[PDB]
């Protein structure tokens, strides 16, 4: 089935989406311009076909430049390529969706995205500014409404601008705020949480399954650890004996067997690197593949506990970590 030259898997619309891709946030401070264009520019040389990003990345344009470079040069087509943007926060009002939407196909210089999808289902109030908090740094909350926001949403996949829609960071409750909809017209394709050997997603993985709803697995090799925003309470995920353990049985490295897992079960993984070695390093996983036995036991690795929390944001009505899935 699954092959570093045809590894794409069906979405519910009739699309199909490359089961790993290219993800592509980076530190704006500590990041030299030009290396996000660099890595997916390599990445699509190595054989991904698939980048994840969004304009609030602060590196879309390089996005963009890469991708038209190679579809230029006659290394891909458009069709081949598989892009997915994200809409933030700040833009959920229903009539600020299609002009964000097009400000990212402008930043791209693309006709569509492949696939756009609501950032986190919360509301923060909308403006030139992407976290907007107040003096005494209260996170200024606006009104969440997702229905009215997927709304919009719909009507830029009727009007050509994106081929598939989905969410992300949406607990069950905002999924069936969707899929239960009056007169959904296109139900969410994907939902991209944070996903890995300690955090498996079991149920949410089974609730989406059930509504043909594809996971993506964001932060899949379990982030860079940045503590001003990761919860670096938890032993990186890489060093795990039993992935390196598999790693040595398989001559892969942790984050092979870690990326493999996900894979081989259907869920979709987005691994960033900027480094070139570790670009095809994490590439590499389609020439072995892990025995029932090792399944079992990296899903066994569960620890049902978030490297992502994002606790400064627990008292918005959204907030989408409460809910047991
Ligand atoms: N929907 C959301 O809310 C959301 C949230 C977070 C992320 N995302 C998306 O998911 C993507 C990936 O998640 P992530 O960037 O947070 O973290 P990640 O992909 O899990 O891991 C990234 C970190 O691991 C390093 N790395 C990459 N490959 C490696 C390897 N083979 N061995 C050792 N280290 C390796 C990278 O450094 P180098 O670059 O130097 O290799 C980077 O520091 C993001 O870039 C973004 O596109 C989405
Ligand atoms: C946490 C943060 C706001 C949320 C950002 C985070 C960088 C990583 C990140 C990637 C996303 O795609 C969702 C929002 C987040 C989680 C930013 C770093 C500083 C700022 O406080
Ligand atoms: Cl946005």
């Amino acid at each position: 089935d699954l092959s570093a030259a045809s590894h794409r898997i069906p979405l519910s619309d009739g699309n199909s989406i490359p089961i790993i891709g290219l993800g592509t946030y980076s530190e704006p401070k500590s990041t030299p311009k030009g290396a996000c264009a660099t890595s997916v520019k390599v990445a699509i040389d190595t054989g991904y076909r698939h980048i994840d990003g969004a304009y609030i990345y602060q590196n879309e344009h390089e996005v963009g430049e890469a991708i038209r470079e190679k579809i230029a040069e006659g290394k891909v087509r458009r069709e081949d390529i598989f892009y997915c943007g994200k809409l933030w926060a700040t833009n959920h009002v229903p009539e600020m969706v299609r002009p964000t939407l097009e400000r990212t196909l402008r930043v791209l210089q693309l006709d569509y995205v492949d696939l756009y999808i609501i950032h986190v289902p919360m509301a923060f109030k909308p403006g030139d500014e992407i976290y907007p908090r107040d003096e005494n740094g209260k996170w200024l909350y606006h009104k969440s409404n997702l229905c009215a926001t997927w709304e919009a949403m719909e009507a830029c996949k009727d009007a050509g601008l994106v081929k598939s829609l989905g969410v992300s960071n949406f607990n069950r409750r905002q999924l069936e705020l969707i899929l239960n909809k009056p007169g959904l017209k296109h139900k969410p394709v994907s939902n991209q949480v944070e996903c890995h050997p300690y955090f498996t997603q079991p149920k949410l993985l089974k609730f989406c399954q059930q509504h043909d709803i594809v996971i993506t697995a964001y932060s899949p090799l379990g982030t860079s650890r940045n503590p001003i925003w990761v919860n670096v309470s938890s032993p990186p995920l890489l060093k795990d004996a039993l992935l390196n353990s598999l790693g040595k049985r398989y001559n892969k490295t942790a984050a092979q067997i870690v990326l493999r897992f996900n894979i081989q079960r259907g869920v979709v993984v987005i691994p960033k690197s900027f480094n070139l070695e570790r670009i095809k390093e994490n590439f590499q996983i389609f020439d072995f593949s892990l025995t029932e036995e090792e399944m079992k036991d990296i899903e066994a690795l569960n620890k049902n506990v978030r490297f992502v929390e994002l606790l400064m944001w627990r008292d918005h009505p959204e907030y989408p970590f409460h809910d047991e899935y």
